[PDB]
């Protein structure tokens, strides 16, 4: 149709991720806020969205994702955040390292460690970008902890080397939180850490920190897109550190949909 609206170009529909994720919670309301409710929100996988984009931009047909930032596909294609003047997504969000309760007093060496990891978008896209052009994320790391030296010092400022101390990272596969994950967990092992590294949805990863079965996990991310999880589990969590400022989340679209700018041109 040639007079068609960026709704009816892409059939009233936004290809998402997991379901358990916040990014979906807050597209789901993004979409009230917005009277988008003939719309459909199509759950499914990082791995399936990321498909889906591939496939819809090579074409270079209309395709509308849940997008967040950082993420080796801003890097990949021309992408851009369709404007929130609602702040249905909200503002000033990061990415925080969490523990089990205890876990500080417990084991306060590793937990000074997760309190000074931090690094930036472009740091973890190093580690992304090399892993989803197929290397396993334990030798990308393995790379990044030799590259990044006076990095790593930093991190482990004042931390010391342990005989085999077991810990648990629990972490949803979503690429930022496999990067984050496997490169604390490969300075970990490095500082002589019996290192786990367990993969749950989003989800079972809050229940594993709030019950204890995990120690920890860098995959939260707050105040906004774990909101509803971290009041389920409110007193029964430690929030030790913040690896990422400055992070986003939204509907996304390529900047080949030149006129398609804000959430309020999906009304039309």
């Amino acid at each position: 149709d040639e007079n068609a609206s960026a709704a009816e170009q892409v059939n009233k529909t936004i290809i998402g991720i997991d379901p358990g994720s916040g990014i979906m919670s807050l597209t789901d309301k993004a979409m009230k806020d917005y009277d988008l409710n003939d719309w459909t929100l199509i759950s499914a996988s990082s791995a399936a969205m990321t498909a889906t984009l591939k496939k819809s931009y090579d074409r270079k047909k209309p395709i509308i994702i849940t997008g967040w930032t950082p993420h080796w596909m801003f890097s990949r294609y021309k992408l851009k955040y369709l404007d929130d003047p609602k702040q249905s997504y909200g503002s000033a969000e990061e990415i925080h390292t969490i523990t089990r309760k205890g876990f500080s007093k417990e084991q306060p060496n590793a937990a000074k460690l997760l309190s000074q990891f931090k690094w930036t978008q472009d740091e973890m896209g190093e580690i992304m970008i090399k892993v989803e052009e197929g290397e396993k994320p334990a030798k990308v790391a393995a790379e990044y902890v030799n590259k990044h030296k006076d990095q790593i010092a930093e991190w482990t400022k004042g931390v010391q080397k342990v005989k085999g101390d077991k810990i648990n990272l629990a972490y949803v596969a979503w690429d930022s939180e496999i990067a984050s994950t496997n490169v604390i967990g490969k300075v970990l092992e490095d500082l002589g850490y019996e290192v786990t590294l367990t993969q749950v949805e989003a989800g079972p990863m809050w229940t594993a920190i709030a019950t204890g079965s995990a120690d920890a996990s860098l995959s939260a991310w707050l105040p906004n897109t774990h909101k509803a999880y971290a009041a389920k589990y409110k007193g029964k969590y430690d929030d030790i550190g913040t690896s990422m400022t400055g992070v986003k989340m939204g509907l996304v679209v390529p900047q080949y949909m030149k006129n398609v700018n804000s959430i309020e041109d999906l009304k039309k």
